[PDB]
């Protein structure tokens, strides 16, 4: 495993839909998934065209294309890997599983690419419907046409954290009025809220840098994984900022549908906005450790390392866990 790139060295906004990666369509057995992220990187040639890439990679791809931060980076980067991805060849499917990360570990480990459900990847996502509902990674059109609609309605036909806000919370109650699989807890829990930002401080021309999302944009990057036509990236790193705003909209607890439409129960031992570390530390010690319970030898060292890489992005104030000793 090669080490986590650090933060970029110059971070101004400058275009990143440029000579050197232009958009191609896909080529029959290139890979996307549920994040217009990574698809839009991969489609631009940032990263591998055929969506599979190494964690190093797809931190320089998230910084150098959209000036994602390296904290942030490194965190979703190792944590998807860990769960998703293969740790000896040190590579992840950006969507479905795939024989091109190589031979496989052994059950429990799934090493199902982000397509995986309940590893990563999870419910009320924004364009994407959930599992239960048989894809969670193509983009819907129906979930799209909803975002314009909220964009209409919140945001003046743009979509910024106002709609964020607003749509975030349309999806859970949408999830638990119709999964009765839904669930909302822990990494998830996190991850909804996060992810609800990104367009407005991602997508968003870095020439502007307003907030403001124009649709055409919109259905540029999350249905076609496309960078609009002269795009340059953000002014400087970030990912989740404004994140408040989204929860403050609709506060929510961690909780789940028990096997039956309108039933959400809240989890009390899953972590919450108040405590982060919790949620780290649940992962590692509950979501990595039950995919690889008793590792072989070559398996528990690259569990090791991606687990000291994963800590690197954690913020500072946790404390690391050693599920395999030190
Ligand atoms: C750094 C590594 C990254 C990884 C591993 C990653 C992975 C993912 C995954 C697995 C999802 C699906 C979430 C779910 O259904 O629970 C997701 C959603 C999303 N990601 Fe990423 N992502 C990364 C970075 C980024 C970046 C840099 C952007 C934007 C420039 C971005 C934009 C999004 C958006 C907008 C969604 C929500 C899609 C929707 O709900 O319709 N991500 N990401
Ligand atoms: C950083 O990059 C920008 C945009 O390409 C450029 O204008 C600026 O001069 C660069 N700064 C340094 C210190 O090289
Ligand atoms: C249902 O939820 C469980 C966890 O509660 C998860 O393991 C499973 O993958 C879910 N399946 C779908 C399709 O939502
Ligand atoms: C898209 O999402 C809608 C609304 O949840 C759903 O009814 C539909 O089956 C999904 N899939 C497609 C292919 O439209
Ligand atoms: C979203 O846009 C609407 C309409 O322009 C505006 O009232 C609201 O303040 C905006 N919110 C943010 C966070 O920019
Ligand atoms: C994780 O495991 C470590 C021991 O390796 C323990 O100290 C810590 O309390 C555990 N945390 C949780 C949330 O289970
Ligand atoms: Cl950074
Ligand atoms: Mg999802």
């Amino acid at each position: 495993p090669g080490l986590p790139p650090g933060p970029l060295e110059n971070s101004s906004a400058k275009l990143v839909n440029d000579e050197a990666h232009p958009w191609k369509p896909l080529r029959p057995g290139d890979i996307r998934g549920p994040c217009p992220g990574l698809n839009t990187l991969a489609s631009h040639g940032y990263l591998p065209r055929n969506g599979v890439a190494t964690p190093a990679q797809i931190i320089n791809a998230v910084q150098e294309g959209f000036n994602f931060d390296n904290q942030a980076a490194i965190f979703a980067t190792y944590a998807a890997h860990l769960v998703d991805g293969n740790l000896i060849t040190d590579l992840l499917s950006i969507g479905r599983k795939t024989r091109l990360t190589g031979p496989d570990p052994p059950p429990p480990a799934s090493v199902g690419g982000l397509n995986e459900h309940g590893t990563f990847e999870g419910d009320a996502s924004m364009t994407r419907g959930d599992a239960f509902f048989g894809n969670n990674h193509d983009f819907n059109e129906t979930l799209f046409e909803q975002l314009v609609d909220y964009s209409n309605r919140f945001g003046g036909g743009k979509y910024n954290l106002t709609v964020a806000g607003e749509l975030r919370f349309k999806r859970i109650q949408d999830s638990i009025a119709t999964n009765p699989n839904f669930s909302f807890v822990d990494f998830r829990f996190f991850t909804a809220y996060g992810e609800t930002t990104f367009p407005a401080n991602l997508f968003v021309d870095g020439r502007r840098d307003d907030g403001q999302l124009d649709m055409d944009a919109a259905r540029s990057f999350f249905q076609f994984s496309r960078m609009p036509d002269d795009f340059f990236r953000a002014p400087s790193p970030r990912s989740g900022t404004g994140v408040e705003v989204v929860v403050q909209a609709h506060p929510m607890q961690p909780g789940r549908n028990v096997g039956k439409i309108n039933s959400y129960t809240v989890d009390p031992t899953s972590s919450d906005f108040s405590t982060p570390c919790l949620m780290y530390e649940k992962f590692v010690n509950i979501t990595v450790k039950s995919l690889y319970p008793n590792p072989t030898v070559q398996l528990r060292k690259a569990l090791n390392t991606n687990l000291d890489f994963l800590f690197q992005g954690v913020a500072a104030g946790c404390t690391q866990v050693f599920p395999y000793g030190r």
